[PDB]
């Protein structure tokens, strides 16, 4: 959990460590906190640089949750996806974060049986374990969502190693117009 993630990263009323705390591991405000060991650990850091995530590592998580998924991004209609990483106990992974400085959103707030917290709000898709990188990132491609929104979810990323493999599959049944739209 905190101490493999901080070890991944590692490896690759205010306070500042050198009630919400700033940090100078896990660098509170990327992570907001509150072989198989390096697949694990640098599969996550090369799906939340290429997004810029907030990897989370529980009533004020879950609201921070809802209300940063109810978010919107700059041109594109959809929110913030969530991704719940629960294969080192439960990170949850936040896709495409708004990049803030040190927390509005947070004013305006076993693991097996949190697994099942999480599949009766909207999607939360849930990965429990090809590689780590495009597996966290092309589980939100596995939702009832129009193939048009899978790909400007790659789009808002700049993923586009995504957008091939997985959204111009073939048989794919775009619309006629609107592949145009995200052209645009």
């Amino acid at each position: 959990w905190i101490e493999s993630t901080l070890t991944k990263r590692e490896c690759v009323h205010a306070c500042f460590t050198a009630y919400s705390d700033v940090k100078l591991q896990a660098i509170e405000e990327d992570a907001y906190g509150v072989r198989i060991k390096q697949l694990l650990g640098k599969g996550l850091i090369k799906a939340a640089v290429t997004t810029g995530a907030w990897i989370l590592t529980r009533l004020r998580r879950e609201l921070e949750k809802t209300i940063n998924q109810q978010r919107i991004h700059a041109r594109i209609g959809q929110g913030v996806p969530v991704v719940a990483l629960i294969f080192e106990g439960g990170p949850n992974v936040i896709l495409t974060v708004l990049e803030y400085l040190q927390v509005p959103v947070v004013v305006c707030e076993g693991q097996s049986e949190a697994v099942h917290l999480f599949q009766t709000m909207m999607e939360c898709m849930k990965k429990k374990e090809d590689i780590d990188v495009a597996i966290l990132t092309a589980l939100l491609k596995g939702t009832n969502a129009s193939a048009f929104d899978q790909l400007i979810l790659t789009l808002a990323w700049d993923r586009v190693d995504i957008a091939k493999n997985h959204v111009f599959v073939y048989g794919q049944q775009w619309l006629v117009g609107s592949l145009e739209q995200a052209m645009l």
